[PDB]
């Protein structure tokens, strides 16, 4: 079959709704996160900036980036 480039393809971690959303998974410890990648976390939402596998908390390598909450105020 045919071959297609991506980033973010934490979508496909799970599975491939046709609303393309549905609510991104939570962060789950244990599955390569590569660039682009969005999880939610204690109800947050960040974007792993390059390739890395690690838990949300602490990037003083730039291995996430926070874009915003998973329920905004």
């Amino acid at each position: 079959g045919p071959s297609t480039s991506m980033e973010n393809l934490v979508s496909l971690q799970n599975l491939l709704v046709y609303v393309n959303w549905s609510s991104y998974p939570k962060y789950e410890p244990g599955k390569e996160y590569n660039q682009g990648d969005i999880v939610e976390y204690n109800g947050k939402l960040y974007k792993a900036k390059y390739w890395t596998t690690s838990p949300p908390s602490d990037d003083p390598y730039g291995s996430w980036e926070y874009l915003g909450e998973a329920e905004p105020t």
